[PDB]
């Protein structure tokens, strides 16, 4: 399982 999630403001 591979799990991932970013942010860029």
């Amino acid at each position: 399982e591979y799990n991932n999630q970013n942010n860029f403001v």
